[PDB]
C-alpha cells in the first residue's frame, strides 16, 4: 500500500495530493496500527468530521492508525462519540463561545504587546519564536485556567511529549503521572479556597454540582492545557513566515488593516500545519465515499490539509490569496471535535497580525530565508526559530 504520511518539507504542500484527488478514495499503510482510507476531497473529509457513522472510537478492537508509537487513549473529549462527548464538553462551552471570547481581545494584545517590548528589547535580528509565539498563547491559556507563569515551562514540557511521534505508551505514563500530581495539587488548593479562573470552574462542576466525576474534571484540564497553546505557537510563526517571504511581507495589511481577519482565515487554509494527520475515525455502517465502499469497523483519516485545497472548492488552491476569503476551510475541523478553542486562536492570530503591522511595518526575516530551520519529521510542522529584523 501507499505510505502515509507523504514526503514534504516546511510548509510544503506535496505533489502527490493533485493525483489523488482525481481518483478513488485509496487506502494507505501508517507507522503505527491498521491501514486506513484517506480523505481528501473536501466533502469528504467533512463527511468523516461530522457524519454520525464515522465514530472516534475504536468499539471494534481496531488498533489505532497513528504516526505515534503509543496509541492516544485517555478520558477526555477526544476519546468520546456523541452524546457522552456533547454531555462532556457542553462543562467548558460557555467558556469559549465568541461572546466570552471577544471579552479576552484586550487582555491578549496586553501580554502581545508585553512580548514584543521584550522582543525589541533583545535587539534586530531577534527570534519571533522564542519571544512571541511561544510565550503569549501560552500565558493567555494558563492564566484562563489558574496556572502561574513559571510553571509554564512544565506545560510546555507535557504537551511536547503527547504531540512527539517518538513517545513511547512509558513516556505517556511518565507525562500522567506528572500531570495528575500536578493538577492534583491545584485540586486540593482550590478546594481549601475558591478562585474565579477556569480550573476552579471544573472544580465546582465535580464537587458542587456532581456535572462531573474527578478524572473527568482533570481529563478536560488536560486536554485544555495540551491543545490549548503549542498549534496557536506554531501557527503564529508559520503565518508570519508566510507572510514575510512575499515581496510585499506586511505592507497590504499595514495599508488595510481591516483585512487582516481575512488574512488570518486564508492563512489558516494554506498552512499545512500537520506532518501527520489527527484522530482517525471508524466507519459504524458500511457507506459509500469517492467511489469505494467503506466497510464497518474500517478506518477513514481525516486530511484537513488537503480538503483546504480541493481543487473543486478551491480554484489556483495552491496561492495564497489573502482576499480569497473562500469557502469556509476545516483548519479548525468540523462536527462535533470542532475546535473549542477556534475563536480564541482567531482572535490570538488577528491580534498578533495587528501589533506586528502597527509596530514593526517593515518587518523583514533576519536571516535568508534558505536558513530556515523547519522542523523535521516533526507532527506538526513549523520552524525551531523565526529570526525577524526591522
Ligand atoms: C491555530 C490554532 C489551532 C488550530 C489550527 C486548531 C485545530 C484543531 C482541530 C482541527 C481540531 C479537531 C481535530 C479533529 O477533529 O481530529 C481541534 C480540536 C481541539 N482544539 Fe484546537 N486548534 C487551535 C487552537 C486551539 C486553542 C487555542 C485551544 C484552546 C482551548 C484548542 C483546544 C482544542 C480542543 C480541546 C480540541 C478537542 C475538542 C473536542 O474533541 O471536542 N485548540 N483543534
Ligand atoms: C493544529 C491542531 C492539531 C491538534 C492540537 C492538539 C491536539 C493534541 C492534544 C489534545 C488533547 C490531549 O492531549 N489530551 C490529554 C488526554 C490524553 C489522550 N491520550 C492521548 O494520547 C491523547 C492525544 O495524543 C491527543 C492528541 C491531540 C492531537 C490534537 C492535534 C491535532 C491537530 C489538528 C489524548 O487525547
Amino acid at each position: 500500500l501507499l505510505t502515509f504520511p507523504f514526503a514534504s518539507t516546511g510548509l510544503e504542500f506535496p505533489p502527490v495530493y493533485h493525483e489523488l484527488y482525481q481518483q478513488r478514495l485509496t487506502k494507505v499503510r501508517l507507522p503505527y496500527g491498521d491501514d486506513a482510507y484517506l480523505a481528501i476531497r473536501y466533502a469528504d473529509v467533512k463527511t468523516v468530521l461530522s457524519d454520525s457513522r464515522f465514530s472516534i472510537v475504536a468499539s471494534l478492537g481496531q488498533d489505532q492508525p497513528r504516526t505515534r508509537a503509543g496509541a492516544r487513549v485517555g478520558n477526555g473529549l477526544f476519546s468520546l462519540d456523541p452524546p457522552q462527548h456533547s454531555r462532556l464538553r457542553s462543562v467548558l462551552g460557555r467558556d469559549f463561545t465568541p461572546r466570552r471570547v471577544e471579552k479576552l481581545r484586550e487582555r491578549v494584545r496586553e501580554l502581545t504587546d508585553q512580548c514584543l517590548d521584550r522582543m525589541e528589547a533583545a535587539g534586530s535580528p531577534a527570534d519571533l519564536v522564542a519571544h512571541l509565539a511561544v510565550p503569549m498563547p501560552t500565558a493567555v491559556v494558563c492564566e484562563m485556567m489558574g496556572v502561574p507563569e513559571p510553571d509554564h515551562h512544565l506545560f510546555w514540557g507535557w504537551a511536547e511529549t503527547i504531540l512527539s511521534n517518538d513517545t513511547t505508551p512509558d513516556d505517556l505514563i511518565r507525562r500522567y503521572q506528572e500531570f495528575t500530581a500536578y493538577m492534583g495539587a491545584m485540586v486540593e488548593e482550590r478546594r481549601a479556597r475558591p478562585t474565579d479562573d477556569m480550573f476552579g470552574m471544573l472544580v465546582r462542576a465535580c464537587d458542587e454540582e456532581g456535572r462531573i466525576t474527578e478524572i473527568e474534571m482533570h481529563a478536560l484540564a488536560s486536554d485544555l492545557l495540551s491543545a490549548g497553546f503549542v498549534s496557536t505557537a506554531h501557527q503564529i510563526a508559520n503565518f508570519t513566515a508566510m507572510l514575510l517571504a512575499r515581496p510585499e511581507r506586511l505592507q497590504p495589511l499595514v495599508d488595510k488593516p481591516e483585512q487582516i481577519p481575512a488574512a488570518v482565515e486564508e492563512l489558516m487554509r494554506h498552512v499545512p500545519i500537520l506532518s501527520g494527520f489527527s484522530f482517525p475515525r471508524y466507519a459504524t455502517e458500511d457507506l459509500e465515499m469517492s467511489g469505494v465502499t467503506v466497510r464497518r469497523g474500517e478506518a477513514v483519516i481525516p486530511v484537513i490539509a488537503a480538503a483546504n485545497r480541493d481543487p473543486d472548492v478551491y480554484p489556483d488552491a495552491g496561492r495564497l490569496d489573502l482576499e480569497r476569503n473562500g469557502l469556509p476551510h476545516l483548519g479548525f475541523g468540523q462536527g462535533p471535535h470542532f475546535c473549542i478553542g477556534a475563536h480564541l486562536a482567531r482572535v490570538e492570530l488577528q491580534v498578533v497580525l495587528e501589533a506586528l503591522t502597527e509596530r514593526f511595518p517593515d518587518l523583514r526575516f533576519g536571516i535568508p530565508e534558505n536558513a530556515l530551520k523547519w522542523k523535521r519529521g516533526h507532527f506538526m510542522n513549523g520552524l525551531h526559530e523565526l529570526p525577524v529584523a526591522w
